[PDB]
């Protein structure tokens, strides 16, 4: 995530506790169960998009629903690319991103922490989160 | 909300109960919050698109920019998808269909306009995503 400290922005890794936190909600309530949508959505703030992909990737299990959701994260990325072909590459900026640019595909960490992934990294968490809620789970009797 | 009773589809329109919830909701947490948006996505599941704006027309800047964001995805949807040769089912829709304007309660909760209200619901999600600032 990106956070201020001392007045300036600073890229710290995701951490090993949240990572515990996060593996246990998905463990204890599910992927797509709207409890866990939602933590998501909190704990996500400011991170990049290799930070996303980074949660996405340690989670085990719901093989079925992360592959529902991460489909709906293909299909709206197939969606960008058709209305956002990719320009020359010294055209005068900002110059936009192609969608494997905006899903973290083939950056460093601190690559993706730079300005010019700043609103791309805002981008891929909204379609995460969206994904996530078209996959959302209906809650049901508990054992 | 359409629902299944004694095994079979029925409509009933949106409620006082779930307005007032949906309202207490919206002012004690915000429209666009992490939390609100997964409420809405819970409530609205089986909702037509007339039930859809009722709960959007009942709720009190934040509102403007999510209503703004649902016409982008109408434009957009209206220049991808030329009205159908005026022919043959399952007819495709404008995206003043998808978005219930005209549509009598009964109308909205019609076979022709099933999918249709899902997409809706989903051009909804996505506003409220694409608005979310905190």
């Amino acid at each position: 995530p990106i956070m201020l400290r001392g007045g300036r922005q600073e890229y710290e890794p995701v951490g090993p506790g949240l990572i515990a936190a996060w593996l246990k909600q998905v463990q204890e309530h599910g992927l797509t169960h709207p409890a866990t949508i939602t933590y998501f959505g909190v704990i996500s703030i400011n991170f990049t998009s290799v930070d996303i992909n980074m949660l996405l990737n340690v989670t085990p299990g719901f093989a079925a629903e992360k592959q529902l959701v991460i489909d709906k994260i293909k299909e709206k990325a197939i969606a960008w690319d058709e209305m956002h072909p990719p320009p020359p590459a010294d055209a005068a900026g900002p110059v936009p991103l192609t969608s494997d640019q905006i899903r973290g595909i083939g950056l460093s960490p601190e690559e993706a922490a730079g300005p010019r992934f700043a609103d791309a990294r805002t981008l891929y968490r909204t379609w995460v989160l969206e994904a996530l809620q078209e996959c959302q789970r209906t809650i049901s009797p508990l054992e």
